[PDB]
């Protein structure tokens, strides 16, 4: 089970992960609804690590401990972005449900219900998009 630390520790560079990507389909990506998705992920989750580094700093007095090529060299961008990003995002709505479940700080319970529904309806519509396109 998560407490509001860990979870910190995890998602900011699981969240990370997924802006990186983003930033990749802003060039690479051929459809654009993907890169609509892509800068919907690259606002909402760059903010939501500034909002936990700056949490974790007020409440633990100290900075966020610091802890390819199917997607580079691609020439199936598109496709292989929907692969890697769907499970991504199941994992961060699997970690949020969880501290959701823990978590005693009114901020943290609703930081949760932001990941939880955003990426939630950003994997149907990936799924949805991945039918239409390749299925
Ligand atoms: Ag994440
Ligand atoms: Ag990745
Ligand atoms: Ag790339
Ligand atoms: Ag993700
Ligand atoms: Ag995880
Ligand atoms: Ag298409």
């Amino acid at each position: 089970q998560w407490t509001d630390q860990s979870f910190i520790e995890m998602m900011t560079p699981h969240h990370q992960d997924a802006i990186d990507m983003a930033e990749m389909a802003l060039q690479k990506a051929e459809h654009p609804e993907l890169k609509k998705l892509a800068r919907n992920i690259i606002r909402d989750q760059e903010r939501e690590i500034k909002e936990m580094k700056t949490w974790y700093q007020q409440w633990f007095k100290r900075p966020v401990p610091a802890l390819l090529d199917a997607l580079a060299t691609a020439q199936n961008f598109d496709r292989e972005f929907i692969r890697q990003m769907i499970p991504h995002h199941q994992m961060a709505v699997m970690m949020a449900s969880n501290l959701k479940t823990n978590t005693e700080r009114p901020e943290m319970d609703k930081l949760m219900d932001d990941i939880i529904r955003s990426q939630s309806a950003e994997i149907k519509q990936m799924k949805q998009w991945y039918q239409n396109w390749y299925g």
